[PDB]
């Protein structure tokens, strides 16, 4: 029906026909004291959107609305709301959508690591409702996880930051990325590029680390201080020995990644932080003998604090990421999904034209 | 013959008979401009002394004088010596004995991680001579790697800190071991014991992590603010979820770290540092999302700068490690290698009584 009782969206109907989501109406989650309703206007197509829909993460209950780099207008506020969020405001919602908000980790700005963590879609809340929203007309989210979008960031350029961006930003900040450091980006995909830009915006000397040579010209155009092509090096660890302070791995998979070499290019005390979550059938493998004075670790999304910090940065040092736009709808999400599989993205897809697709 | 012509120690003869080191004389390494000669007066038994003799590091060119926790007085100073070391001065030498002292890692106090790194024993120098010293009347080391043992530290207690000690000290100071911070030591062995102490010494709430409760009492005696039993407490990472900032492991190895549990006990940002040395080819496989907000790596000895700090620390806060001495001689050694390869050590042996064993 309409916005209050039913939500509509382009939802995955089966993990086999994942490339052909169908428009669907579905019950919103129950509305809670702090939840907020957002009418979407733009959403970013994230690699996770794919892994999930393709069933790479396990059998997900269907139907399923994906997409978690949401930008839209506040349309209704929860009873016990409190955060200046005002109906009509252009806000954003990323990958996380809930946290206990009371444990130390939460109060210490580490809600991505909260015990009661809940992702935007494909997860059941305590009430049992499995998070939806994203490629839809409305999303229902607890206010703590809704951020304001700096007035000067085009929606189609703000959206991706909400997850792909925040995902590189959190590890970068936390691990010293900034003036005078030598940062490295593995995998120039959707996150990688944002991670390259954001890298520079923070002040470091960034190295893009890809396997083929295709993305070279593009990397420099983003401000890369240098480019490396694994397949063309034979042992870049050996060659770039003792150069990197921090390296963030943003690959969609870890199969074409040598964690037995990477350490060499790491300065004493350097740190390797992987950001990826590959198919359920993959491990992070390496001969430990190399983690000599080098630390390897995995990182989740970022804190909402960091998320606002990023939004501030992109807004201030005026960051313009690489996005292509497609209209929400079965045909658009199809092309989006299709191309993401083909890796045929000039980095980021942002579904738009939400109002001329969902009507009432 | 004697000191100038050639030394003599309790050398090993074969990786097989490694438990029966026969006394042997050998030509000292060349005496370069900046080297120094030390008539050892005390030495500590390091686990690695065993590991090397047993051949866990591969087949070594025989014979071989192990031991690299050397304590002794200065005999001669190379023609260009400029450390400020006086002859007869009480100094010490540990696991490292050389570094290019010209590379960045060096001018930045990271000698252990230097390219031209050379260990105290069983390794050829730039010139080919295989490093000796240790369980002998003397040892010829580059002055740079000679530290002035503090006047108030009984030489049978100073020695262990040269290696063992320093090995845990570094990981601790480099990872912020101190007031507030909650340190966790895994493996109440030799290195593990000096760790618990130094940890408390440095002002950090310390937990000792062993599987059994055997050493449970000793731990509390050394200052441990708490004790944990691996096998005994089942899922300790759960019980102690989100507590440790740092954990320096000293057990069997890094690939024995049940990451399906240990990480759990690490607070977001936590560091698991192994101090054991992995096989150049051991390969580790943890979930891509296993080290969630937890890093993992290993450390090697420490810089002399740190080595001195440790000494200064031990001197001032006056710490006494749990040492048991033995006669520096074929007989003694056997008792040591024999009780080391068993754990029948009250943490650290110190082969003393040099003067009354080598004569001339
Ligand atoms: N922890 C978190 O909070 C979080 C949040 C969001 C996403 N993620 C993870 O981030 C990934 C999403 O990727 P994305 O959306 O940023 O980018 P994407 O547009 O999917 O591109 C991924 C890029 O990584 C590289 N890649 C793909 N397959 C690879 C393989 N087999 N071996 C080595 N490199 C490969 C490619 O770059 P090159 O060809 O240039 O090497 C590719 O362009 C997923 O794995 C997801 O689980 C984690
Ligand atoms: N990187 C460096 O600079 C450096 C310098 C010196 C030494 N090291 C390394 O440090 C180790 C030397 O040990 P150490 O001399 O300090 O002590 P040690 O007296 O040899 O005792 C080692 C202790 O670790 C634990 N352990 C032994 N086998 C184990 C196993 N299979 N699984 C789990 N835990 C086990 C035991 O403690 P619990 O029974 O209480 O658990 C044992 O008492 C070697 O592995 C060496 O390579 C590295
Ligand atoms: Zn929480
Ligand atoms: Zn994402
Ligand atoms: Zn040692
Ligand atoms: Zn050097």
């Amino acid at each position: 029906m309409s916005y209050p009782e039913k939500f509509e969206g382009i939802a995955i109907q089966s993990h086999e026909d994942w490339k052909n989501p169908k428009k669907t109406k579905y019950d919103p989650k129950p509305f809670y004291d702090h939840d907020i309703d957002i009418k979407i206007e733009a959403c970013g197509v994230c690699g996770s959107d794919i892994h999930c829909a393709a069933g790479h993460w396990g059998n997900m209950k269907m139907p399923l609305v994906v997409g978690h780099e949401i930008v839209g207008k506040v349309v209704k506020l929860g009873p016990k709301s409190n955060s200046g969020l005002k109906v009509g405001q252009r806000v954003g919602v990323g990958a996380q959508v809930f946290s206990c908000l009371e444990c130390d980790r939460c109060k210490n700005d580490n809600e991505p690591y909260c015990t009661k963590f809940v992702t935007t879609y494909s997860q059941p809340y305590e009430d049992g409702y499995v998070s939806q929203g994203g490629y839809a007309n409305y999303v229902r989210v607890h206010e703590h996880f809704v951020v304001p979008i700096p007035e000067n960031i085009p929606s189609h350029l703000a959206a991706p930051l909400l997850c792909g961006g925040l995902t590189v930003y959190s590890p970068l900040v936390r691990n010293g990325c900034g003036p005078g450091k030598k940062v490295g980006i593995v995998g120039l995909g959707g996150i990688g590029s944002m991670g390259t830009l954001i890298s520079k915006a923070m002040g470091a000397e960034t190295y893009v680390i890809s396997r083929s040579s295709r993305k070279r010209e593009d990397a420099m155009k983003m401000g890369a201080d240098h480019y490396i092509a694994t397949l063309e090096e034979g042992d870049w660890g050996e060659k770039y020995f003792d150069t990197f302070d921090l390296i963030v791995v943003c690959a969609s998979s870890l199969t074409d990644i040598d964690f037995n070499i990477m350490p060499k290019a790491m300065k004493v005390g350097g740190r390797i932080v992987s950001i990826s979550i590959p198919e359920q059938h993959e491990m992070l493998s390496l001969k430990p003998y190399g983690l000599k004075a080098v630390s390897i670790s995995y990182s989740a999304l970022g804190s909402i604090k960091e998320l606002n910090q990023l939004l501030k940065l992109v807004s201030e040092k005026d960051i313009k990421i690489w996005v292509e736009t497609l209209p929400v709808g079965e045909a658009g999400v199809h092309e989006a999904f299709e191309r993401m599989e083909k890796g045929d993205v000039r980095y980021r897809f942002t579904l738009v034209g939400y109002d001329k697709e969902f009507s009432d």
